[PDB]
């Protein structure tokens, strides 16, 4: 009987967990809530993230991962244990093979601590890899070839970019300008320009429905509702795709600067791959309309949007099961 394979994409806003033979058992916010002063779990994932607004006083909300940052290693273990509890199987960790994908900001100390933590839970083997390496494999890139792979992952709380060659990361950097920032900046733009406060969900909907980085085949506008800034009264206004496009382009100056920084670090041996093969784009924001065209216009290299951008990291972990088992 083979050892169970467990993959955890720690993620930047949501975590995703996969168990061999079960599939993906967790995919939502990296948040948990307890009755105050206890470890009595009242909500996990989305059910807990909702309450961040005004939590019931007899309830404490914990955020083990804030934009991909580990807030506390003991709190991170609680969260990992809650994920494994989803399997509803006694001793899910015993003798298992565990792969954890994490942002590069997770220090070597924290990665080694998570290895000891999972081994203490019962794992036979624990391996920690960077999310950009797994995202490229999940999105369909041959990360094991000596050819240069150039990856950009726009998630919820981090945007990362890197160069991959021969199964490993050659260089990678990350910034804080990502999906959550974009939603909040849409909110702030509409408050300043239309004197109405919208909720985060309306901001996300604006992004999805009419947001773009490049002038497409359809001109759209949108009716939205929010709180009038002066009076507080519910108020309606129309938002044009052109003003949101201008806003998104301004935000993405940070993301094109990140790609420029990575491209400026390309070794001479891989420069041809950058020019001829170009960029692969994954993450939740990879589906912003016109992103391919916007990036191709700026960098004059090919850009490819991943087929599975929302799940590239965990899909790569799932594909990486063979490599771990093979090399064993
Ligand atoms: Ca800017």
């Amino acid at each position: 009987p083979p050892r169970k394979f467990i993959a955890i994409d720690l993620g930047t806003t949501n975590s995703i967990a996969y168990i061999g033979g079960r599939g993906i058992i967790y995919n939502e916010a990296s948040v948990m809530a307890y009755e105050t002063g206890t470890k009595k779990l009242v909500a996990l994932g989305e059910d807990a993230r909702k309450l961040i607004g005004k939590t019931h006083d007899k309830i404490e909300i914990y955020t083990p991962l804030r934009n991909g940052a580990i807030t506390d290693l003991r709190i991170a273990e609680e969260f990992i244990q809650h994920i494994g509890n989803r399997a509803k199987v006694q001793d899910v960790w015993k003798g298992s093979i565990v792969l954890i994908a994490c942002p590069k900001s997770v220090t070597e100390l924290e990665r080694r601590a998570m290895v000891e933590m999972c081994k203490h839970l019962g794992a036979d083997l624990v391996q920690v890899e960077e999310d950009t390496l797994m995202a490229a494999l999940g999105a369909g890139a041959n990360i094991f070839a000596p050819k240069g792979t150039f990856i950009l992952d726009i998630g919820g709380g981090k945007t990362s970019a890197g160069i991959i060659s021969a199964g490993g990361i050659v260089v990678s950097k990350s910034i804080k300008i990502a999906g959550n920032y974009i939603d909040e900046e849409i909110l702030k733009y509409i408050r300043a320009k239309h004197t109405i406060s919208i909720g985060v969900v309306t901001a996300e909907q604006i992004k999805k429905q009419i947001g773009s980085l490049y002038k497409g085949k359809e001109t759209k506008k949108m009716v939205i509702f929010g709180r009038d800034v002066v009076t507080g009264m519910p108020k309606e206004t129309e938002i044009l795709d052109s003003e949101i496009r201008k806003l998104l382009i301004s935000i993405f100056s940070s993301i094109t600067q990140l790609v420029t920084d990575i491209l400026e670090s390309t070794p001479a041996e891989l420069a041809g791959d950058a020019v001829m093969n170009g960029l692969l784009v994954s993450g939740g924001c990879a589906q912003i309309s016109g992103l391919k065209e916007f990036l191709e216009s700026y960098f004059q290299i090919p850009v490819k949007i991943a087929k599975n951008p929302q799940t590239a990291v965990i899909d790569g972990c799932i594909a990486y099961e063979k490599e771990i088992r093979d090399r064993l």
